[PDB]
Formats: C-alpha cells, structure tokens, sequence
C-alpha cells in the first residue's frame, strides 16, 4: 500500500558498499525487505554520493549520514545502525588532511582547528584524493575507507597513532519537515538484527 | 607502587588489532590501553596470541578478542563491552567454516549445522575457505572480510540469507583472576571519546 522512500548515502560497509569488481553490494535491502513486510509497505532506493541541503527531500529516509553541525538545522537523527570508530590513515612539518564534507568527521577536523582540511564528496573521491598526494591524510570510516583504499591504491594504509578515536554513530535520519507518517515510523532497522 | 597488568590480545580484531604486511600489528587498541593505564595508575603488557589455549590461561591477565561461548563461560568473566559485531557468512566469488570456543561456533550448533569446520584463528579459517577447504566462513564481518581482502587477495561476498545476529565483542577475565584484577574498572569503550 504506501510506498516510502530510503536515500543510502555514499558508502556503508557492510550494509551497502561498491566490490572491486565494481558490483554493488550489501545486506541493507535484507533489512529493508524485512522492515517493509512489518510495516504492509513498499519502498524505493535512492543511491547518493554526497548530500546537500538544497536537496533534501522531506519524505524520505536517510541512511549513512553522520551527525554534523550543519546537517543537524535540517535532520532529526533516530535509531542507530553499526556504531563506526575515526580513524586517520596515511600512506606506507606541514600537512593536509582529507575528509567527506558535512560528516562528524568534518566537525571533528573543525573543532580540532584543523585548518589544512581538504573537503572530499564521497569516499571514492578522498581515496584518490590520498592516492594522489592531494593529501597526506585521510580521516573517516574505520572500515569502508580501508576498504576502498585497498581497492585503489598499491600502498598499504597506516593507522595514525593519536587522539584521534572516537566512537561515531550511524544513524537513521528523517527531515525535520518530515509528514507525521514518517515520524511516526518505527526506524530501528537495527533491531532487525537478533541477539 | 604503580601496579602492571598484563593484555592478552587473541586472534584479530579490526580496527583494534590486525596484522599488517610486515608480520606486525597495528591497530587503535594500544592507544585506549595507554589511556586507560593513566588513569589507573599503572603500567600495561600486551601479549598477542593466534589462539585459545585451555592450558595456557593466565588467571592474572585481562583477555580481549572474546566473545561470550558456552565452552569459555566455564573459565571466564565477561565484562564491559568494547565494541559491537556482525556475524556473516561469507563465501569466494556444504559444509561451514568457524572459529572454535567462539559465539559464532554456538550460532551454528544451535542452528544445528551438521558438517561444521573448526578454526582455531581468524587468519586458518578464511586460509581453509581460499584453500577450498570449506564453502562457507561464519564470523566477524570487519575481520574476516579484512584478512581475506588484504592478505589472500580474496573480496568475501555476503550471504544475503537471515544469518546477521549483532555481536558484542566484551573484556574478558579468568574466574580464578587475582583480586587486584576482578577490582579493576575494564571500561576501555569510555576512553574512546563520544560524539557530544
Ligand atoms: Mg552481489
């Protein structure tokens, strides 16, 4: 009957992520399978690289954003997926650090008066960027940004021994102008995964 | 008099701790540790083992890499929480390859899985899956995924079927543990700074 809307945002390993083969893959549609059965619904998938505030579709349901100071004016942030950990690589004194802009990570760099911040769209892209000595780090996703380094670069990433660890949640994220239906939606797609 | 413990960190566990090309470890979990350590007013030994040795216990040390198991509740105390999990079952491009003494084996046998594969590591079990050994591997999504990607140039594909249980990956230590050590607070999660 109703059809509601999901937008997956960059990638999320190992809920939806691009293989080195260039397949898209993922068990977030496993998840979403399930969720819609419970609520007599269908859904559409939206895939995007990087958000924009000018974009914001007010129906639908986010996935893989990241709190964020300037997101935060337009999103209400509900239950959590996978919590992820921040972590800074480098390849195996000035410098420059990239990151995916309007993430925790962005305001992390911030607050931290980073002022060598090198704002990338999407994974992929501060991957390449670090591959091509745009950048001497990169800070992000403990997991996905691992693993799409090893899909395109020939050196191994190091793991930068400092203060920067934090625990980051990866929440689901509605429209604060969101209709009453959808804030009346149980998001817990986590729970969706017994213990 | 600034007391010593001792970490035994088992197997692997990405991001926390993971072999690298250069047969070392790297990983984020020295840095809590040392954290950790100042807080307490002590100073800390981490010691890496591959496996679970029921004779090699040390009552004294404080495990990590554990995860809650029938066979290792009998010997162990498992406390606060470091980080959470998902167990999935990978395969390459029927019996079951899993790491034994793990939540994952108890999974398994409780789904009454008949040819199961026991594993004594991480890096034997995703070893017997590229070896054709077994069909399918059970276990840590980050992990197994990260030792099969990076050191077996094997990108693990997800079983789309219900098999996904989240895991909570805890500290871990011996029942018969000294005193010194059943006092000490093992919230090594809270030196991992929050969002707000
Ligand atoms: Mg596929």
């Amino acid at each position: 009957k109703d059809i509601f809307k999901f937008k997956l945002v960059d990638q999320f390993f190992p809920f939806y992520y691009k293989n080195n083969k260039g397949e898209y893959e993922g068990l977030i549609f496993s998840i979403l399978d399930k969720w819609a059965k419970d609520n007599n619904a269908d859904i559409m998938v939206e895939h995007i690289d990087n958000l924009n505030e000018s974009e914001i579709e007010d129906e639908a349901i986010y996935l893989g954003l990241t709190y964020n100071v300037k997101l935060n004016d337009f999103f209400y942030f509900k239950s959590e997926l996978a919590r992820s950990i921040s972590i800074l690589f480098f390849k195996n004194s000035n410098f420059n650090i990239g990151v995916i802009k309007n993430t925790i990570y962005e305001d992390i760099l911030r607050l931290k008066n980073v002022n060598t911040i090198f704002l990338a769209d999407n994974s992929q892209e501060l991957v390449l960027a670090l591959k091509n000595d745009k950048v001497d780090y990169i800070y992000g996703d403990c997991k996905t940004l691992h693993y799409i380094a090893n899909n395109f670069l020939s050196e191994d990433l190091v793991i930068f021994t400092g203060d920067v660890f934090y625990s980051i949640k990866n929440r689901v994220a509605i429209s604060r102008n969101a209709p009453e239906i959808v804030k009346n939606l149980n998001l817990d797609l986590f729970s969706y995964l017994m213990k």
